[PDB]
């Protein structure tokens, strides 16, 4: 009666539907990922072994323009061609508003689980299905979907979650564990939680990211067999054992896919790990599933006319960094400053909002959208020097990366100092920022409402928001207005760790 039970999982796929280059993998010279390749991988596993499940821990939206320009519709369409047994809902599924979340995810032909997001001051749940039971070859797996409260408040834009909220994930996890006890062979939780992923062209040396939250979660509940996590984009080359729970994750974007083979016996109810592999997907090692590819191709054809348009050019690949300035952040802040105009003195934008490199050569509308994919609207406001400095300290804490800043603003911090005391110098046009002085600043609506823990933005006065005018429009308009990429945008270390 002993049975091979196989769990295959992804997380944080982020709309990377086609194979793509990653600067820190084979020096950006080898295609990785591709959802059509992942489909072949899973179909082949499911053909070999009946008791095979495919799960995803959220954040399949947001990234390459195919997601943003369709508000995620194309992503659900493509996912409908893939053999998912269950997924949960990550923060990025909310990027186009929670009404859009309901609208698009209603179209999914695979099960979606989410049991701890509620209407505020209500017992009513946001999603209809907190968990579900998926049985294959006499083996029943109960799968629970949850979002960390901290991560929900930290990374869902304020404007897209008005009137909804995540609630104590630990309380709901134990409740659902207890509700499933005696009804299933194995209990799995898909939990979207923790610190946000680093957004960087440099990979792992650019701000440490770990899975401490998930270890905490596992150690706070009893009776959970597997915790699949997403949100931090930190893969687990071996399962992390906490008590009797295995914690599993991937590096995100379809770079790798996890595969856990268990030996299971229902009679003496026991599972033991038989084999685990976190497999790097190299496009040239896989035949893409033709149906998945066809749906992707049909969507690209629809979008081509809009995205193909040339908006600029760059002599070099434009890069991003999470702990310091990089060219894409310098350009985005300069574009925001340019678009705000008038008396604006400086612009700030978040490192986590910059999602891809822009390759060298002709820059197209699609490339700009893939890099700056958020409906985050231009906001101008007045902040004191003291408030600006508090924002800089929050950035230097590296919990959510540093702010990227406009030309003229320079910030130096020391990451070896205690959080709260890391800013060394902060100057605008060579003069120190002064506590009581009032500065005219530009940013966007995600930061303006306190996104990423940047709370002092919410104290800004004389606030003005431009509806429908996003970071990517500002960037496009920057090149339309005559401006080009400058050497100081390319090499200027406006924000720098002097550790
Ligand atoms: O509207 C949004 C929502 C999220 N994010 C970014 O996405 C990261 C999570 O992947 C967050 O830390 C934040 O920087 C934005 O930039 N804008
Ligand atoms: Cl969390
Ligand atoms: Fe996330
Ligand atoms: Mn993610």
């Amino acid at each position: 009666l002993a049975k091979d039970v196989t769990i295959i999982y992804t997380n944080d796929l982020h709309a990377h539907v086609e194979p793509y280059k990653v600067p820190w993998i084979a020096d950006g010279k080898r295609d990785i990922g591709g959802w059509a390749n992942i489909t072949t991988l899973v179909k082949q596993e499911k053909a070999k072994n009946k008791a095979t499940w495919f799960f995803d821990a959220g954040d399949y939206f947001t990234g390459p323009y195919i997601s943003s320009l369709t508000k995620g519709k194309a992503i659900i369409d493509i996912m409908n061609t893939m053999p998912f047994d269950a997924v949960t809902i990550g923060n990025h599924e909310f990027d186009h508003g929670w009404d859009n979340t309901l609208l698009q995810l209603s179209q999914a032909k695979f099960p979606i689980v989410q049991g701890n997001i509620f209407y505020q001051n209500s017992s009513k749940s946001f999603w209809d299905k907190p968990y579900t039971i998926i049985e294959k070859d006499g083996v029943k797996i109960g799968v629970i979907g949850l979002h960390g409260v901290f991560a929900f408040n930290d990374t869902v834009s304020a404007a897209t979650r008005v009137g909804i909220e995540a609630r104590d994930e630990i309380k709901w996890l134990q409740r659902y564990i207890d509700e499933l006890k005696g009804k299933v062979d194995l209990t799995v939780a898909l939990i979207h939680e923790g610190v946000p992923a680093r957004q960087s062209s440099m990979g792992g040396t650019d701000v440490r990211r770990a899975l401490d939250k998930d270890i905490q979660t596992a150690s706070q509940v009893k009776g959970l067999d597997i915790l699949i996590t997403g949100h931090a984009h930190v893969g687990t080359p071996e399962p992390i054992k906490v008590g009797n729970t295995l914690i599993l994750s991937t590096d995100s974007g379809g770079i790798d896919v996890g595969k856990l083979v268990l030996d299971y016996k229902e009679k003496p109810h026991n599972f033991t790990v038989k084999n685990f592999e976190l497999k790097t997907i190299y496009a040239d090692e896989w035949k893409p599933d033709q149906q998945t590819k066809q749906v992707i191709d049909g969507w690209n054809k629809k979008l081509d006319e809009v995205v193909q348009q040339t908006v600029a050019q760059s002599p070099v690949e434009l890069k991003r960094a999470y702990g310091e300035s990089a060219s894409l952040g310098n350009l985005a802040a300069d574009a925001l400053l340019a678009a705000a105009g008038k008396n604006t003195q400086l612009a700030l934008t978040n490192s986590g909002g910059i999602r891809n490199e822009i390759p060298a050569g002709a820059i197209t509308m699609g490339g700009v959208i893939s890099t700056f994919p958020f409906p985050n609207e231009l906001v101008t406001m007045e902040l004191t020097g003291k408030q600006l400095r508090s924002l800089m300290e929050h950035g230097a804490s590296l919990s959510n990366g540093v702010l990227q800043v406009s030309k003229g603003l320079e910030m130096k911090y020391d990451s070896s100092k205690p959080v709260g005391q890391r800013v060394i110098t902060l100057t605008l046009n060579g003069k120190p920022i002064e506590d009581a002085t009032v500065y005219h600043i530009a940013t966007q609506s995600f930061l303006a409402d306190g996104g990423d823990g940047f709370t002092a933005f919410t104290e800004g006065k004389a606030r003005n928001i431009t509806g429908g005018y996003y970071v990517y429009h500002a960037v496009v308009d920057y090149f339309k207005a005559g401006n080009t990429i400058t050497d100081e945008q390319l090499n200027g270390m406006r924000v720098k760790d002097i550790k």
